[PDB]
Formats: C-alpha cells, structure tokens, sequence
C-alpha cells in the first residue's frame, strides 16, 4: 500500500496520520491532524462506560477522518483504540456505532500491545537503541524495554492525566493522596535503565517547555534531549502551578488541565527507573502500527545501514543518486589520504558520507544557495535515526561547502561534544574538492600523500577542475598538485 | 525533457541545463561556468583568435559537453557571441571544436543575440515594458520591449574587455573612453524609464549595491535599482583601486572588468533617461531554451501563465486538487469581509497564490510546513515576480494561525509594503481557508452581518468549528456556523 492512514483513538484526543511509501524502507509523514474529543470525558465515576457526548463527538470527527483518508487515495485504514475504549463496558456498542456512521472498523488493542506499538516505533526511528519508553496517554502509560534495538519487556500501567485529572485533581484532593495511587502502579514497573524515550503528547508539551527554558537553537522534538536529574525538580514544580504561571512556560490552551497531572506521573516515574537521560520522540503508537505492517518481513527492524528518513529524502528530491554516490565515494578516498595529516576520529565519516551524498539535494528548489537549502533540508527533515548533533554536523559540511566556516556559528557550538571548527573546515573542504573533482564523469581517480603534498592522479584533462582549484579554503597550509 | 544551452561568450564559456516539468514548467537544473576568455588579447588584432585560449576552449567545451550527457540532455543548443563572430578565423575554430567533442557552434549575430535576452526578459520579468542592457565581454545589446512584445533591436561594439585593454590597461585619462562609449551609445534611437540589466557584469554592480544598503532577501533576479539615486555611485566605481573594489564584495574575476562595464552602464542609462533598473538574473541562455520551449507560442508565455509558479507547483504539488480549493475560498472570504478590512483588491493576487502553497513546504516536513513554505516561496518564486511579491506571499503562508510579529524584517523590507493590520487580515483568511478546506465539505456560502462572519454550510463542518479558536483574528470578530 502507497499511501497509509492511521487513526489512533486516544483517551484524550483523537489522531490521524497519513504516511507515504517511496520506497521499500523509504517513507515520510506526508498529513498528520487531531481533535480533542476527549472519549473518556467524565466516563471514571460511571465504570468507564463512556459517555452520550463524547461519542457523538469521537463520531462526527471519526467521519471527517475518513473523509481525510479517502482524499489523499488511502490504499489502507488502520484504526486502533486504546485503554478507555479497553475498559469501556459499552466498548461495542461504541465500535458498531462507529461503523454505522462512517464505515472504519476500530480495532481495540490491549496495553500490551499499545505498549509494544510505541517500543516498535522507538527502536527503529531513534538515534539510541538501548532505553525504556515512557508513553503517557490519558488513561494509561505504557514502558518498553529495549535493548540493542530489541524489545525485552512490557508494561502497561493504569495511570493517566485524563484518569488522575476526574479521580483527584477536579475533586481538589491533596496531590499526595494522587501521587501515592500514581506510585503503587509504577512500582509494578520491574525494570530500570539510564536512558527513557519520552513519548506522547504530554511529554511532548513538557520537552517544549524545557527548550524554551533553555534557548535552544533547533526546532526539532524528536532527538531532543533531556538531562534528568537535573530538571527532575523543575518538571515536580509545574505540578502545582496555576493556569497563569503555565501559560508563560508555553504551554497550550488545551494542555492546562492535563499536563499538571502529567508532569506528576513522568516525574513519578523518571525517579523510579532511576533515568539520567530522557531523550524527547516523536514517533510512537501510530508510527508503530505503521512500521508493524512496512517491515512485517524483516521482524520489525531496519536492515543494518538503512535509514528510513535518509532515503525517503532520496526518493523525494533525488530520484537520480548516480552523482551523489560518486561524490560520497571521493569523500572517502580524500579522507584515507589524508589521514596522516588531520587525524580526525573516524567515526565522523558517518556524516562526511551523508554530507556527500545530500551536498547538492537542494538543486531541486534553486542552483542558486542550492548548498544553503540542503543544509535547511538536512536540519529540518533528516530526523530518524540521527541525533541533533549529527543533523547539525552533516548540515554544516554541506552549507559551508567552498567557504570558510565562521568561527561564531550558532550551530556548530550547540554542544561541547561537537567537533573543533577544525575538524568541520577539514570535512567541508574534503567535501568541497570532491564535488569539484566529479564535476565532469571521471573514473579511477587516485590520491597519494606525501609529506604536505596533496597529489592527484588521473587519466582524464579535468579541466574545469583544475581551473577552480583556487577557490577551495583550505584548512591548513596545503599544496595539490596534478599528476 | 532536459535541454542544455552552452554560451561561447567573449569573457566566460557559461553552461546550463534546463528541465521542462510541463507545457510550460521549467527550471534551471545545473549551471557552471569557466573563465577561458577566448576574446583575451584579440582586440589588437581586429579579432583574431589567439592559440591559447583557443586550446583553453576547447578543453573547457569537450567537458561541457560530458557534463551536458550526464544529464541526460536530448538537446544540446550552442551559441557563439561577438568575439567569435568577429574572427577572421571563425569557421576554423568551429571545426576543432566539432572535432574535439562533436558540439556544433552555432555563430550568431548581434540582433540574434539582442532578441535572445528580450525574450527571457519579455517572459521572466515582473515588468512587461522597458529596454535591456546586456554588458557582455566585447558588445552591449539593447532590445526595446512594449507588453511583452519585442520592437526594435540595437548591437554595440562596446564590450567590458574591449574597454578594458583600449583604454584602462594603457593607463589613459578615464575621459576618453567616456567619450568613445558616449558616440557609440548615441546609436540607440529608444528610451523608457525601465531598464532590464543583463549580464555578469551587472549583475556584480547589483551585488555591491545590494551589500551597501544590507538587503535583507538575497536573490539576485528582479531587484530594482533607483537609476537617478544610484548614478553617482556607479560613476564611482570606475575610478576604485582593486583592493577598495574587494571589501565592496567584487569577486577576483571580476575586478578585471566591472570598472570598465559600470562605465559602459552609466552611459547607457544617462542616455535611455532610465528612471529604474531591474536586474536580470535570465540572459541569452535563457532565451535560447525559451525560443525552443515557446516555439509554437509566438515565443512569449501566454498572459496567466507563470512559469515559476508552475514549476513550483510540478516539482512540489504534483496532485494541485486540495490547493486550487484553498485558493478559491480565499477569494470568497476576500470579498465577504471587504466591508470590514476595506483592503486594496490588488493583495488578491498575493492571497490567492499563497492559498495554492501554503501547504507546498509539507513535503519536506509536516512540523513547520508552513515555515518550509514560506521558505521554498521566498527562495524559488522568481520568475515574473517582484521582490514585494515574494515577501508578501512568503509572509501569508509562513503565518497561518499565527500573530504576525511587529519587527518583522522582511514585513519592513520597503515603505511600499502593507501595513501589519493588513498583512494580519490576508493571513487570517487564509488560515480559515484552510480550517474550511480541510475535509471534502462543498457549497460554502458567507455573509456578513455587522462583524458577524456566518458561514453556511449544509455539512457538520465539526472539525473547522473546532479549530476556530486556534485562529489568529486581526480585530474583534465574531464568526459562527449557520
Ligand atoms: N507527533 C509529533 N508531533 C510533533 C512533532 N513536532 C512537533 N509536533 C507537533 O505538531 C504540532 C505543530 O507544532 P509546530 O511544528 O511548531 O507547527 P506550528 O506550531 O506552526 O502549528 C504541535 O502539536 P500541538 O498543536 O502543540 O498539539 P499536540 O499534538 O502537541 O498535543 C507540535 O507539538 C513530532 O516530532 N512528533
Ligand atoms: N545568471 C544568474 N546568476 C546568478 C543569479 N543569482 C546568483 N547568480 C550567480 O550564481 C553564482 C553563485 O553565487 P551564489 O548565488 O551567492 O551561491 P554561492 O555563493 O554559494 O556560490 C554567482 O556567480 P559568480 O560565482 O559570482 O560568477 P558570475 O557567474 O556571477 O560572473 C552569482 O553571482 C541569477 O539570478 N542569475
Ligand atoms: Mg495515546
């Protein structure tokens, strides 16, 4: 199926998802919207029998959602629900009223296997393969242990904002009496690790929340990371904010009576996995029914050295890669031969390699700042499977390509962990002379090194080449010569 | 489906390859160029060809033409301009070259080349009326345009390398070459108050002039230059030393010749009383694919053809179903609301066309897709478009659902530009085009009652009722569903 749509009826909202095929692993989010149904709405004092309202509303949105899906030529409808429609004694009724009404057939899923979705979708579309995940919902929270990009272990916990929010909080009992029930579910969690992927909305407002706080210069949620201890207290603190107070953090309209009891059970459980380090996803359950049926050959994982946001980018806006392998191919040749001279650690040949290969992806918008606009492609759309340093890194090689890398650059300075400006103009210029070395259709091209000396070897003129030789910036003291 | 131009120029030896997206999409796919100046030292010699950079050009084509087959290019179109033309050993050069890499030049006179930047000019301009100057190595043509149509043709043997080793190598006073450009340039019996500048050599001038004032879009193509303003500065340029030539920007290769072509320049403007200059970023290369593009179309585009938008549009937005609704909503809403916005109704054309890519940038990233818009329209939405154009447009889509900020730059990139309330309204009917396009729903009809917007609608529209708080009102309005 080319186009795929899935429909995720939450406890709180309710969400759709359009993905796009480009190819085998390749794939993007082509349409993505939600409504705030809120199914659950006032459903936890009747038995979780859901209510006459919020089903007339989940229905008069789940109708345009099918409307959505059949205008972008949806070969395949995949609709799950999730713990309030689990525990709803009118489950049934709620799903035939459902097909009735627009035609989708809801496919209520356990915890487990909403707990699995999410772990699905971390393993494969993260740039860490080892953690627990951390899927608060309305009605329940999910954690998969993952380890080396498989799953070992489930959880599903019967906590929620929307659940905690109609059992305590809009009763105005003491937090301590909502914390202590929040409590006896997690330490049903038998498992514990340094690292947590941060999944759902609530989280997602959360990670917002700190990259105000702290300036920071990528816009980006997914990969974004998140120093536990150290904003442990800060995350308690929003619990007992007033709705005034929340709103200068940042956080939404529709998210200020229910991140309060959010921020209290990610903080609940943060302290008993013992987490250091929470990176933010923004993939989860629906990224995950969809990677369930794309890799259902390949048992749920990528082939080693496929990236899927790599190549989708590819399949979008370079369906001729001849070029772009021929110049990522010379990256690697320059980078051996000069070796003995940069000593740079080899494991940034990850990204000179990308950086080869996207260097001139943004020819398709203008020739002209063409480098300029795949360093705004790679910075915004190249997501899965990269860390936010290594989007910035593989940006700034193809940006600066036959330029000199200013020594103030927002970018390059977003960490400590980056590379020396040093280490950048070496790559870039690498970069920039293998772009000018397969200008023409050249073949069998050699580099040797000797003490200073850069020599190049070939059968072809390379004219055009050798005529812009000069405007390469070198990032040392260096000679090429012709052979 | 891809047609590559090579231009043997007397400066440089330029390459470009087009891709036709449709009728009438295209868009410049890879450019290059190489300095061999083949006009180098021939001036002394009433135009005789010299050896070495004949060899230079002939090594620099063989490569032109492997990069032309590399992409895959089932044409291969090649022309040759006045120092060429001027040889007496023409003939014989076209040989080596056809031998060397099987490229046949085609020579070309000075109308021929004249006519070829009138026609890009004529098509890939915001402006239909005005007079080109394409200062080139060794002539300055000149084509008079009246609504896009082509009237009159003047070639001048006035040239940037000819001026150079003449007069500014020999060290003579500047007066003298003023004086030989002014009687060659009493020739052209036009004038007009729009000027079309074409060419490398202005297109440095408008770099420098662009760098001076700190503009803040950096696109090269439809910037307007004040000419009675900027006169005085252009003078000045003649009488710099390299060195105060390099901190105005002007790269290495063209410290060489821009004295001399902004000499060429101030003379040709003073004399066509030229009020304002465009700059160019299409020239003859372009207007050799246009030729063979618009073949069947009396060579120009017909008049509600874009072929920016187009090309944008074929690149990006292959299925143009949900766009066309967007925009067709956008003018209703427009005209529903006038009573209360009372705006100008020349800012449809900006509204209308920010409806059809407000949502073009989702096919990098649906987070942001607005900003990505935004974005590819600032960068890429050139052809027959002003910069205002641009801005305008850029800052509709890059809004949506959103509060236009007050310190905006590109918002205060000229006085001309509208002010924030009206920007605020453009980006707010666009938003609630979209909330109502959203689902297939049909048959809107609004009406206005006192700041009551009432949208009537047969259908439940539950969605757009739910997402009306998350627009951005420009004033006090009440909007509700009948
Ligand atoms: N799943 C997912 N969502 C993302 C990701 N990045 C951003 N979003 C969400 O998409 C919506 C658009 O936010 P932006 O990207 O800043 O675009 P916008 O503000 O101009 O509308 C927001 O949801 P919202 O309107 O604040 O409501 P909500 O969905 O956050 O609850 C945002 O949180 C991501 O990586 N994954
Ligand atoms: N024909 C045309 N050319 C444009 C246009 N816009 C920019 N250019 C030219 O393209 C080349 C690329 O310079 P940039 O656009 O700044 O991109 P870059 O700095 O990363 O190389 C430059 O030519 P250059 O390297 O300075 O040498 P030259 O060709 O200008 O003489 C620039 O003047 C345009 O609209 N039309
Ligand atoms: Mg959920």
């Amino acid at each position: 199926a080319k186009i795929t749509t899935v429909i995720d009826i939450g406890s709180n909202s309710v969400r759709l998802a359009v993905f796009k095929k480009t190819s085998q692993f390749g794939f993007y989010l082509l349409f993505e919207t939600k409504s705030k149904v809120r199914i659950s709405e006032g459903c936890y004092a009747f038995n979780g029998i859901l209510q006459e309202i919020p089903m007339q509303r989940a229905v008069k949105a789940l109708s345009e959602f099918k409307e959505i899906a059949l205008k972008y030529k949806s070969k395949k409808i995949l609709c799950v629900a999730t713990s309030a429609v689990r525990d709803a004694p009118n489950r049934l009724e709620f799903v035939a009223r459902v097909k009735k009404a627009c035609g989708l057939q809801i496919k209520i899923i356990d915890g487990q296997k909403e707990a699995l979705y999410g772990g699905i979708a971390c393993a494969n579309l993260l740039h860490k393969n080892s953690g627990i995940t951390i899927d608060i919902g309305g009605g329940s929270t999910a954690c998969a242990l993952i380890e080396k990009g498989k799953i070992k272990d489930l959880i599903s916990l019967d906590v929620g904002t929307i659940r905690i929010k109609e059992m305590f909080l809009d009763k105005d009992l003491d937090v301590k009496l909502a914390k202590a029930f929040i409590q006896k579910e997690v330490s049903k969690l038998p498992f514990k690790h340094k690292n947590a992927f941060g999944v759902g909305g609530t989280i997602r407002a959360l990670s917002k929340v700190l990259m105000k706080r702290f300036d920071y210069p990528i816009d980006s949620l997914h990969g974004y990371e998140i120093d536990a201890h150290k904003n442990l207290a800060f995350i308690e603190k929003i619990v007992m904010l007033k709705e005034d107070q929340l709103r200068l953090l940042g956080v939404n309209e529709e998210r200020l009576d229910s991140i309060r009891s959010g921020a209290l059970i990610l903080s609940v459980v943060l302290e008993h996995l013992k987490t250091s380090l929470m990176i933010t996803s923004g993939v989860g359950v629906r990224e995950g029914v969809f990677l369930s049926d794309l890799l259902r050959n390949h048992y749920h994982k990528f082939p080693p050295n496929i990236n899927p946001s790599l190549i989708s980018l590819k399949d979008r806006f370079l369906p001729h890669e001849k070029h772009s392998q021929k110049v990522k191919k010379e990256c690697v040749k320059l980078f051996e031969a000069l070796s003995p001279l940069h000593k740079i650690d080899e494991k940034y040949l990850f990204h000179l390699k990308i950086a080869g290969e996207l260097a001139s992806m943004g020819k398709i918008l203008s020739v002209y700042l063409a480098h300029k606009h795949s360093a705004y492609f790679i910075l915004n759309a190249l997501s899965y499977g990269f860390s936010h340093q290594d989007r910035a890194i593989i940006c700034l090689l193809a940006q600066f390509s036959h330029k000199k890398i200013p020594k103030d650059n927002a970018i390059a300075h977003m960490s400590a962990m980056m590379p020396s400006l040093l280490t950048l103009q070496w790559l870039s210029f690498i970069l920039s002379l293998a772009e000018n070395l397969c200008l023409t259709d050249s073949h069998h091209l050699k580099y040797t090194l000797e003490k200073n000396k850069l020599v190049i070897h070939s059968n072809d003129a390379l004219y055009l080449a050798k005529e812009m030789l000069p405007k390469l910036v070198k990032p040392i003291p260096l000679t090429i010569e012709f052979a």
